Protein backbone atom coordinates (compact mmCIF):
# COMPACT_ATOMS: atom_id res chain seq x y z
CA UNK A 1 0.00 0.00 0.00
CA UNK A 2 0.95 3.57 -0.67
CA UNK A 3 2.49 5.50 2.54
CA UNK A 4 1.02 9.17 2.14
CA UNK A 5 2.75 11.86 4.36
CA UNK A 6 0.58 14.45 5.63
CA UNK A 7 2.40 17.67 7.25
CA UNK A 8 -0.36 19.77 8.63
CA UNK A 9 -0.63 21.67 11.84
CA UNK A 10 -4.52 22.46 10.75
CA UNK A 11 -6.84 19.53 12.50
CA UNK A 12 -9.73 20.80 10.51
CA UNK A 13 -8.27 20.33 7.43
CA UNK A 14 -6.04 16.77 7.95
CA UNK A 15 -9.44 15.92 9.23
CA UNK A 16 -10.89 16.71 5.79
CA UNK A 17 -7.72 14.87 4.01
CA UNK A 18 -8.44 11.92 6.56
CA UNK A 19 -11.76 11.97 5.38
CA UNK A 20 -11.38 12.01 1.54
CA UNK A 21 -9.08 8.94 1.73
CA UNK A 22 -10.84 7.33 4.09
CA UNK A 23 -12.98 6.28 0.96
CA UNK A 24 -10.67 5.56 -1.47
CA UNK A 25 -10.66 2.28 -3.35
CA UNK A 26 -7.04 3.03 -3.63
CA UNK A 27 -4.94 0.82 -0.11
CA UNK A 28 -3.11 3.06 1.37
CA UNK A 29 -1.56 4.50 4.76
CA UNK A 30 -1.52 8.12 5.81
CA UNK A 31 0.53 9.54 8.44
CA UNK A 32 -0.13 12.72 9.77
CA UNK A 33 2.40 15.18 11.20
CA UNK A 34 1.99 18.77 12.71
CA UNK A 35 5.17 20.73 12.38
CA UNK A 36 8.23 20.92 10.18
CA UNK A 37 10.23 19.33 12.28
CA UNK A 38 8.23 16.15 12.77
CA UNK A 39 8.52 16.29 9.00
CA UNK A 40 12.13 16.38 9.21
CA UNK A 41 13.11 14.30 11.75
CA UNK A 42 10.55 11.52 9.69
CA UNK A 43 11.93 11.86 6.51
CA UNK A 44 15.60 11.31 7.62
CA UNK A 45 14.12 8.69 9.44
CA UNK A 46 16.16 9.96 12.79
CA UNK A 47 15.22 7.89 16.28
CA UNK A 48 12.11 9.43 16.81
CA UNK A 49 11.24 7.96 13.54
CA UNK A 50 14.36 5.87 12.27
CA UNK A 51 12.37 2.81 11.33
CA UNK A 52 9.46 5.06 9.97
CA UNK A 53 8.49 3.96 6.62
CA UNK A 54 9.21 6.44 3.50
CA UNK A 55 6.52 7.85 1.86
CA UNK A 56 5.27 7.07 -1.72
CA UNK A 57 3.47 10.78 -1.78
CA UNK A 58 3.37 14.10 0.54
CA UNK A 59 1.09 16.33 0.46
CA UNK A 60 2.79 19.79 2.35
CA UNK A 61 1.50 22.48 3.91
CA UNK A 62 4.03 25.83 3.39
CA UNK A 63 3.26 27.40 6.63
CA UNK A 64 4.14 25.00 9.39
CA UNK A 65 5.18 25.57 13.03
CA UNK A 66 8.57 25.00 14.52
CA UNK A 67 10.09 24.61 10.39
CA UNK A 68 9.24 26.52 7.68
CA UNK A 69 7.29 24.18 4.85
CA UNK A 70 9.08 26.31 2.46
CA UNK A 71 12.57 25.23 4.22
CA UNK A 72 10.96 21.44 4.42
CA UNK A 73 9.98 21.58 0.63
CA UNK A 74 13.78 22.73 -0.22
CA UNK A 75 15.44 19.95 1.54
CA UNK A 76 13.41 17.03 0.47
CA UNK A 77 14.01 18.09 -3.13
CA UNK A 78 17.68 18.99 -2.78
CA UNK A 79 18.31 15.63 -0.95
CA UNK A 80 19.01 12.74 -3.58
CA UNK A 81 17.17 10.15 -1.41
CA UNK A 82 14.06 12.17 -1.26
CA UNK A 83 14.14 14.34 -4.06
CA UNK A 84 11.87 11.48 -6.07
CA UNK A 85 9.24 11.44 -3.78
CA UNK A 86 6.30 13.40 -5.57
CA UNK A 87 5.46 16.53 -2.80
CA UNK A 88 2.12 18.47 -3.38
CA UNK A 89 2.32 21.36 -1.89
CA UNK A 90 -1.75 22.24 -0.39
CA UNK A 91 -1.41 25.66 1.11
CA UNK A 92 -3.33 28.70 2.79
CA UNK A 93 -0.65 31.31 1.41
CA UNK A 94 -2.02 32.64 -1.93
CA UNK A 95 1.36 34.81 -2.25
CA UNK A 96 2.67 34.78 -5.78
CA UNK A 97 6.51 34.18 -4.38
CA UNK A 98 5.98 31.65 -3.04
CA UNK A 99 4.05 29.94 -6.03
CA UNK A 100 7.02 30.35 -8.43
CA UNK A 101 9.85 29.69 -5.98
CA UNK A 102 7.70 26.13 -4.75
CA UNK A 103 8.01 25.02 -8.50
CA UNK A 104 11.45 26.63 -9.07
CA UNK A 105 12.11 24.09 -6.39
CA UNK A 106 10.74 21.41 -8.11
CA UNK A 107 7.61 20.58 -6.08
CA UNK A 108 5.32 18.73 -8.66
CA UNK A 109 2.14 20.93 -8.32
CA UNK A 110 0.92 23.68 -5.96
CA UNK A 111 -2.63 23.87 -4.49
CA UNK A 112 -4.19 26.68 -2.84
CA UNK A 113 -6.70 25.93 -0.25
CA UNK A 114 -10.30 27.22 -0.81
CA UNK A 115 -11.71 29.27 1.28
CA UNK A 116 -14.98 27.13 1.83
CA UNK A 117 -15.17 23.96 2.81
CA UNK A 118 -17.04 22.82 -0.18
CA UNK A 119 -14.75 23.46 -2.50
CA UNK A 120 -11.31 22.49 -0.23
CA UNK A 121 -13.07 19.01 0.13
CA UNK A 122 -13.64 18.76 -3.58
CA UNK A 123 -10.13 19.60 -4.15
CA UNK A 124 -8.63 17.34 -2.06
CA UNK A 125 -10.56 14.84 -3.66
CA UNK A 126 -9.11 15.77 -6.72
CA UNK A 127 -5.96 14.97 -5.57
CA UNK A 128 -6.89 11.46 -4.03
CA UNK A 129 -8.23 10.99 -7.50
CA UNK A 130 -4.97 11.72 -9.65
CA UNK A 131 -2.01 10.85 -7.56
CA UNK A 132 -3.48 8.00 -6.01
CA UNK A 133 -5.70 6.31 -8.94
CA UNK A 134 -4.19 7.75 -12.31
CA UNK A 135 -0.50 8.26 -11.03
CA UNK A 136 1.90 5.60 -11.39
CA UNK A 137 3.95 7.11 -8.07
CA UNK A 138 8.16 5.50 -7.81
CA UNK A 139 9.41 2.99 -6.05
CA UNK B 1 -8.38 34.94 -18.32
CA UNK B 2 -5.80 33.60 -20.85
CA UNK B 3 -6.21 30.87 -22.49
CA UNK B 4 -4.45 27.69 -21.35
CA UNK B 5 -1.45 26.38 -23.44
CA UNK B 6 -1.00 22.57 -24.12
CA UNK B 7 1.65 20.78 -25.23
CA UNK B 8 1.34 17.32 -26.73
CA UNK B 9 4.55 15.50 -27.53
CA UNK B 10 2.70 12.19 -29.20
CA UNK B 11 3.53 9.91 -32.29
CA UNK B 12 0.71 8.22 -32.27
CA UNK B 13 -2.01 10.05 -34.06
CA UNK B 14 -4.55 7.39 -32.16
CA UNK B 15 -3.61 8.63 -28.90
CA UNK B 16 -3.30 12.18 -30.37
CA UNK B 17 -6.65 11.80 -31.62
CA UNK B 18 -8.13 10.46 -28.15
CA UNK B 19 -6.28 13.46 -26.48
CA UNK B 20 -8.64 16.44 -28.67
CA UNK B 21 -11.43 14.36 -28.20
CA UNK B 22 -11.24 14.26 -24.24
CA UNK B 23 -10.14 18.18 -24.44
CA UNK B 24 -13.00 18.95 -27.03
CA UNK B 25 -15.92 18.58 -24.45
CA UNK B 26 -13.67 20.98 -21.78
CA UNK B 27 -15.01 24.33 -20.97
CA UNK B 28 -11.84 25.47 -20.07
CA UNK B 29 -10.41 28.02 -22.57
CA UNK B 30 -7.33 26.17 -24.17
CA UNK B 31 -4.90 25.64 -27.01
CA UNK B 32 -3.43 22.59 -27.49
CA UNK B 33 -0.46 22.08 -30.03
CA UNK B 34 0.29 18.71 -30.24
CA UNK B 35 3.50 17.43 -32.10
CA UNK B 36 4.78 14.39 -33.64
CA UNK B 37 8.67 13.85 -32.41
CA UNK B 38 10.93 14.93 -30.00
CA UNK B 39 13.34 16.83 -31.94
CA UNK B 40 10.05 18.77 -33.25
CA UNK B 41 9.30 19.17 -29.28
CA UNK B 42 12.71 21.08 -28.36
CA UNK B 43 11.92 23.12 -31.94
CA UNK B 44 8.87 24.59 -30.89
CA UNK B 45 9.87 24.92 -26.63
CA UNK B 46 13.25 26.34 -28.20
CA UNK B 47 11.49 28.93 -30.43
CA UNK B 48 13.16 28.54 -33.74
CA UNK B 49 12.32 28.18 -37.13
CA UNK B 50 8.55 27.73 -37.83
CA UNK B 51 7.87 27.93 -34.02
CA UNK B 52 9.88 31.47 -33.73
CA UNK B 53 7.26 33.15 -30.84
CA UNK B 54 5.92 30.17 -30.08
CA UNK B 55 3.29 30.43 -27.25
CA UNK B 56 4.56 29.09 -23.69
CA UNK B 57 2.94 26.09 -22.63
CA UNK B 58 1.42 25.70 -19.53
CA UNK B 59 1.33 21.78 -19.21
CA UNK B 60 3.15 19.78 -21.62
CA UNK B 61 1.89 15.93 -22.31
CA UNK B 62 5.02 14.00 -22.92
CA UNK B 63 5.35 10.18 -24.21
CA UNK B 64 8.68 9.09 -23.96
CA UNK B 65 9.14 6.43 -26.92
CA UNK B 66 8.92 8.79 -30.03
CA UNK B 67 11.10 9.11 -32.73
CA UNK B 68 14.38 11.56 -33.39
CA UNK B 69 14.97 12.50 -29.85
CA UNK B 70 13.99 10.46 -26.73
CA UNK B 71 11.43 11.64 -24.65
CA UNK B 72 13.56 11.14 -21.53
CA UNK B 73 16.09 13.42 -23.49
CA UNK B 74 13.46 16.10 -23.51
CA UNK B 75 12.40 16.10 -20.13
CA UNK B 76 15.94 15.88 -19.09
CA UNK B 77 16.78 19.34 -20.74
CA UNK B 78 13.86 20.78 -20.45
CA UNK B 79 13.65 20.97 -17.00
CA UNK B 80 17.66 21.84 -16.71
CA UNK B 81 16.37 24.92 -18.63
CA UNK B 82 16.35 28.24 -16.61
CA UNK B 83 13.26 29.20 -18.71
CA UNK B 84 11.24 25.62 -18.93
CA UNK B 85 12.45 24.03 -15.49
CA UNK B 86 9.13 25.38 -14.08
CA UNK B 87 6.79 24.28 -16.38
CA UNK B 88 4.88 21.10 -14.96
CA UNK B 89 5.19 18.34 -17.61
CA UNK B 90 3.47 15.15 -17.50
CA UNK B 91 4.93 11.78 -19.00
CA UNK B 92 2.09 10.32 -20.60
CA UNK B 93 3.38 7.03 -21.80
CA UNK B 94 2.70 3.21 -23.24
CA UNK B 95 5.75 1.64 -20.65
CA UNK B 96 5.53 1.25 -17.09
CA UNK B 97 8.64 -0.18 -16.30
CA UNK B 98 10.43 0.61 -13.04
CA UNK B 99 13.20 1.98 -14.53
CA UNK B 100 11.97 4.19 -16.80
CA UNK B 101 9.44 5.52 -14.33
CA UNK B 102 12.25 5.86 -11.22
CA UNK B 103 14.13 7.63 -14.21
CA UNK B 104 11.75 9.71 -15.10
CA UNK B 105 11.04 10.85 -11.32
CA UNK B 106 15.23 11.35 -10.84
CA UNK B 107 14.61 13.78 -14.07
CA UNK B 108 12.12 16.09 -12.03
CA UNK B 109 9.08 14.96 -14.15
CA UNK B 110 6.38 16.08 -11.81
CA UNK B 111 4.14 12.54 -12.41
CA UNK B 112 4.40 9.87 -14.36
CA UNK B 113 1.08 8.22 -16.30
CA UNK B 114 1.14 5.18 -17.94
CA UNK B 115 -0.96 4.87 -20.76
CA UNK B 116 -4.37 2.01 -19.57
CA UNK B 117 -4.43 -0.62 -21.93
CA UNK B 118 -7.94 -0.20 -21.69
CA UNK B 119 -9.49 2.56 -24.21
CA UNK B 120 -12.08 3.57 -21.51
CA UNK B 121 -9.53 3.52 -18.97
CA UNK B 122 -7.68 5.96 -20.45
CA UNK B 123 -10.39 8.38 -21.39
CA UNK B 124 -10.39 9.04 -17.76
CA UNK B 125 -6.94 9.21 -17.04
CA UNK B 126 -6.76 11.81 -19.77
CA UNK B 127 -9.96 13.68 -17.66
CA UNK B 128 -7.94 13.57 -14.67
CA UNK B 129 -5.00 15.17 -16.60
CA UNK B 130 -8.00 18.33 -17.52
CA UNK B 131 -9.19 18.17 -14.51
CA UNK B 132 -6.48 18.23 -12.12
CA UNK B 133 -3.44 20.53 -13.99
CA UNK B 134 -5.89 22.89 -15.78
CA UNK B 135 -8.51 23.32 -13.20
CA UNK B 136 -7.59 22.28 -9.76
CA UNK B 137 -4.06 22.67 -9.72
CA UNK B 138 -2.24 27.00 -9.17
CA UNK B 139 -0.13 26.85 -12.13
CA UNK B 140 3.06 28.88 -12.41
CA UNK B 141 3.66 32.19 -14.48
MN1 LIG C 1 5.32 6.84 -28.77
Amino acid sequence: PKVILLVEDSKADSRLVQEVLKTSTIDHELIILRDGLAAMAFLQQQGEYENSPRPNLILLDLNLPKKDGREVLAEIKQNPDLKRIPVVVLTTSHNEDDVIASYELHVNCYLTKSRNLKDLFKMVQGIESFWLETVTLPA
